């Protein structure tokens, strides 16, 4: 009985969804974090954020840990919340961002996607310019490109944040492993030389295990997120022996149910296990 064949995929199958069901957020359910006065917290309704790993009350934004990796995961900021992002963004001395929402989506002006990224602008107290610098063939047609965003805000120290925005990954599918595996070692790689920048600066985040943590977002932040964050968490060494059970429910568990999405999406993941030699079910 191959530990990746269709029975063994078939019982994890079975788990996730008794956990994704057991997630689903209840009215004013307490285990999630709820929009205060008026203003909208949610971009959709029934995609909700666990107030334990909240990383600010008036954002859908979690604090994530799959074995040793820690990240911050985020639903596409609504206009009005963009000043508090960009404080997020700033205070976590963000190594990398990585958006993988595609320009047509942002384009769409019915979707409500401000382009925050790619154009300067200011917000509140906060003004903000952008500055492309590379674009990288990351395989398949799938095209990431960077830009570096430069945060001030008078009386606070000036924080440059780079970019990675994989602008033709389209929302609902799954890259494949190869394109995964490269776009994992992209963000890596960023968020190495951002942090190294930090620690020969003597920067007291580099201590900080709440900060430096890389902050990814597709739309949602629970598809295309998640796929990507169960990538980084794969090429980190010391999350050796961590199955793709424990990977999924430590998701599901520290932002919603719906982490890792899609059918196809976890196929990807379980290849990378495969390859890997990586366990898919505990015990």
């Amino acid at each position: 009985v191959s530990p990746y064949g269709p029975e063994a995929r078939a019982e994890l199958s079975s788990r996730l969804t008794t956990l994704r069901n057991t997630l689903a957020p209840a009215t004013n359910d307490p285990r999630y974090l709820q929009a205060c006065g008026g203003e909208k917290l949610n971009r959709f309704r029934d995609i909700q954020c666990r107030r334990q790993t909240a990383v600010r009350a008036d954002l859908n934004a979690n604090y994530i840990q799959v074995g040793n990796t820690r990240t911050i995961a985020c639903q596409y900021p609504l206009q009005s919340q963009l000043e508090s992002h960009f404080r997020m963004l700033a205070e976590n001395r963000t190594p990398v961002l990585a958006v993988l929402a595609s320009s047509s989506e942002i384009a769409n002006q019915r979707f409500g996607m401000p382009d925050y990224f790619r154009q300067s602008g200011t917000y509140g107290s906060i003004t903000v310019e952008s500055k492309m610098t590379q674009q990288v063939g990351l395989g398949d047609g799938i095209m990431a490109d960077m830009y570096t965003l430069t945060i001030r805000e008078a009386g606070q120290k000036t924080i440059s944040v780079p970019v990675v925005h994989v602008g033709n990954w389209p929302d609902q599918t799954a890259v494949s492993s190869e394109v995964t595996k490269a776009l994992a070692s992209l963000v890596d790689q960023t968020a190495e030389t951002k942090r190294n920048m930090y620690e020969s600066k003597g920067s007291s985040a580099v201590a900080d295990d709440s900060k430096l943590r890389p902050v990814i977002h597709c739309r949602a932040g629970v598809g295309r997120t998640a796929q990507l964050i169960g990538a980084m968490c794969m090429n980190d060494s010391r999350n050796s022996q961590l199955s793709v059970e424990d990977m999924v429910s430590q998701m599901r568990v520290q932002r919603n149910g719906i982490m890792v999405q899609k059918d196809e999406q976890l196929d990807v993941l379980i290849k990378l296990a495969e390859g890997q030699g990586r366990p898919l079910l505990n015990s």
